[PDB]
Order: C-alpha cells, then structure tokens, then sequence
C-alpha cells in the first residue's frame, strides 16, 4: 500500500469513470501521490465529501457530517460546532484523505473558515457560474472584468479553473469578521457587477436568472458552504481537476475542465516550481471603509 498512503483499497479495479478507463485505484494512487497540494486547503479547515459509491454513471452523496467515520485518522469535529446533526469533517493527512477515497469519496470541498477561528473566515469566493449555452470567451472576459475590479478594492485574487464550467476567485481576509459580514460584502461584489454590467452579470441564483448571463455565485460563503479544493478531482466525465492558474495565462485557456487526474502531471512539469499562489499564504487583506464605498 506504498502508493495509497498505507490504506488497503477494496474493489480496486471498479471504475470511477469508465470513459478513460479510471478505476477507484486510480482515484486512490492520485490522492496519495498529491495529497500534499491538496492539503494546502485541507489541512485546517471542516471538509464536505462528495462520495459515488458506484462511480460517476452512477449517483453522489454530498456529506456534511458523519457519526461513525471508517477512514482511520478523519478527525470529527466538535458537535456544538453545527447542532442537531452529527460530528463536521476535517481531512489532516494523506492516510485520512486516501481513506476517504477508499469509502467512495471524489471531491472534497472546504469551507472559508479554518479551525482557528471557525466564527471567522478567513477568505471568501466568487464563483462565476455561466449559462451551460455561453461562449467560452464570454467567461474569460468576465473573469478579467471581475479581477479588474478586484484589484479597484484592493484586494487579491487567487485564481483557478473549476473542473467543471466556470471559474472561481478566492480572496483571502484576516479574521476580522463575521460570517454574515463576509457573506454580504461577496454579494455586493456580485451586485455590483451585475449593476455596472447587466448583460454580462447576474446576481441572483437559479438558471432562469442568468440566462445569456453569468451568476456571479456569492452563496459559497455561507457558513456551513464549502469550495471545491484547488487540485482536487470532480466527479464529471474525464475526472477534471480544478487547477490553480495565473491571470497571465487566463486568456489562454480554452475551457474550466482542460486538466484533469491524469494531466496534472504534465502542468506541474510545465510549470516547473511556478506557483499561481505563491502569494497565497502571505497576503494580509480586510474588508474596508472604502471598499464598501466603491461598492
């Protein structure tokens, strides 16, 4: 078991997605080999499980808590934490995210708050969700739209492909304020654009209040939400990994899903020691009095 963390691996050989011939061994060896990146999201913070016991043709159970945890060293967090339900999730080392994988885990999501201070997020995102009809252009050009802004407010962005349609922003804050706090200053972001530009933008969720249009999604950053972890696998056709990526290279994607577990490889040797965040962990950034001005 020196390729999966040291997690003994049942069924092996079925398959996660029979179009590439990826089986749930596969999904383990990923896991185990990159755990490290993915930890640079997991590591700290409460984790959602996307599991597909029977791949992706078949169907997914998105979980939040879990009473008694099979995946030997999964932490489960305090109950008083998220009352009425059971224990919250936090994945900490390669063996519990391994182990995950082993019980029917493909995605995992964190929330915008780590075990510091969970009261207080410590980022917030905007996913930009576009209408399954829209051009690619027309994303790329919203993304550059929104991180102009971004930088109006100043304010960092970090960005990366989705692994499914759209592109999501994390902007990193020091913990200096509430959930709600947080929540209402992503939506005015989101208002804000889709004020300035109402063609392009919509700040208001559902498919038939953004058609022609893109959602600028504010709602992942309510407590209790989570974000898919940059360089974590989705659970959709060809296994596409959501991939952290520059703002000089963004005009010259092509689509949210271009990598997937199996090209990863590839970036990460392309970029030899390039890091789209290395500037990630440094920045120290609040919400101000003039951004809710410009706003």
């Amino acid at each position: 078991r020196a390729a999966t963390a040291g997690v003994r691996i049942s069924h092996p050989q079925r398959l996660i997605d029979p179009s590439i011939q990826a089986s749930k061994l596969e999904l383990a060896e990923f896991h185990a080999r990159y755990a490290d990146l993915l930890l640079r999201d997991l590591r700290e913070r409460p984790v959602s499980l996307v599991r597909g016991p029977d791949g992706i043709g078949g169907e997914l159970f998105f979980q939040k808590h879990a009473a008694r945890l099979k995946i030997p060293g999964i932490v489960q967090l305090d109950p008083a934490l998220d009352p009425g339900h059971p224990p919250l999730l936090q994945i900490r080392s390669a063996e519990a995210l391994v182990g995950a994988v082993q019980m029917g885990s493909i995605e995992f999501h964190t929330w915008n708050a780590s075990l510091a201070n969970l009261e207080r997020p410590d980022r917030f995102v905007l996913d930009l969700d576009p209408d399954p009809a829209l051009p690619w252009k027309r994303m790329l050009e919203a993304t550059q739209l929104s991180l102009t802004l971004l930088d109006e407010l100043g304010l960092r962005a970090f960005l990366k492909t989705s692994g499914g349609k759209g592109m999501h922003l994390l902007v990193p804050l020091e913990r200096r304020h509430g959930w709600d706090e947080v929540k209402d200053f992503a939506q005015a972001i989101s208002q804000h654009l889709a004020r300035l530009m109402p063609e392009r933008f919509s700040a208001v969720s559902g498919p038939r209040n953004r058609v022609g249009k893109i959602f600028v999604d504010y709602l992942r950053n309510s407590r209790g939400a989570s974000t898919v972890a940059a360089y974590s696998v989705r659970a959709r056709e060809g296994l596409p990994v959501s991939v952290p990526v520059f703002r000089e290279e963004l005009d010259s994607l092509q689509g949210a899903n271009q990598w997937n577990l199996r090209s990863l490889p590839q970036r990460l040797d392309e970029l030899a020691g390039d890091d789209p965040w290395a500037d990630y962990a440094g920045t120290r950034q609040r919400i101000s009095a003039a951004m809710r001005r410009q706003l």
